[PDB]
């Protein structure tokens, strides 16, 4: 495998209201998209920046 | 028209807890794509299978 | 070498929709159906024999 399991959660905006831009990686696509996010829960594959999404996720 | 304007919004997934595996029509990707939906609220760009969604969204 | 979800029991979950699913069976060393109840459950769940194969076979 060329990246952790988490890389290939489907978004989760969380529980908050979605308000912040967020990155996380679609493995269909294979590329870091830009979401919109609560910023509270969610799960892993979320990252502040498309830079970090692709370095974890490759 | 080449679909409906609520296809444009962002994925939400809502405040609820329920994990439903969803889909939701990504405008700057032109596809529709993976996300979890929580069981409640959120809003119209939600999904219960990819065909449903690229009927709906193209 | 292959993701770690591969390693988890088929899970049907809580919802009471169908979508016949694969799962990949260690023991057995490959994919069987399952049904997934639409929520829930965990990431050995796919749409497709041959993608669980591609995923969780060695």
């Amino acid at each position: 495998k060329d990246r952790p399991d988490f890389c290939e959660l489907p978004a989760d905006t969380g529980p908050c209201r979605v308000r912040f831009p967020s990155f996380y990686y679609n493995p269909d696509e294979k590329k870091c998209l830009e979401f919109i996010y609560g910023g509270c829960e969610g799960n892993a594959n979320n990252f502040i920046t498309k830079e970090e999404c692709e370095s974890t996720c490759a």
